[PDB]
């Protein structure tokens, strides 16, 4: 049919990006989700500025088909006058989740900085 995967963005922390790099420029921190089997997908967070350990707490709503191989793709990004910097990517398959479940999953950038998500996975379709 068609369900509602509930994706809140809550916080990152121990965003860097690496010593050098941080002494340039403190990260200024947002995140981006994307799911290519679902039509206009790619949304994401208002950026925060010069923050290692932002809170976001925004909610985003997909509907998905169920035949489709629904991956989540989180990217851990910092905003820059010029070129966005992609901080870390991690994937998320729906698959594990099942309609009803609701739970939080941590994703680990570069084994230093965790973003903390929370999945929820619905039959919906008011
Ligand atoms: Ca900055
Ligand atoms: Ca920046």
């Amino acid at each position: 049919s068609s369900h509602k995967f509930t994706v809140v963005v809550l916080r990152a922390t121990k965003v860097t990006k690496g010593a050098f790099g941080d002494m340039l420029d403190t990260p200024d921190p947002y995140v981006e989700l994307f799911i290519s089997t679902t039509p206009d997908s790619r949304k994401r967070t208002r950026h925060f500025n010069n923050d290692i350990n932002p809170v976001w707490n925004e909610t985003f709503e997909f509907i998905l088909d169920p035949n489709q191989e629904n991956v989540l793709e989180i990217t851990l990004m910092d905003a820059n006058y010029v070129m966005d910097e992609t901080l870390g990517t991690a994937t998320f398959t729906v698959s594990s989740m099942k309609v009803g479940e609701k739970k939080e999953v941590p994703f680990i950038f570069n084994q230093v900085t965790e973003m903390v998500l929370e999945m929820s996975l619905e039959v919906a379709s008011s």
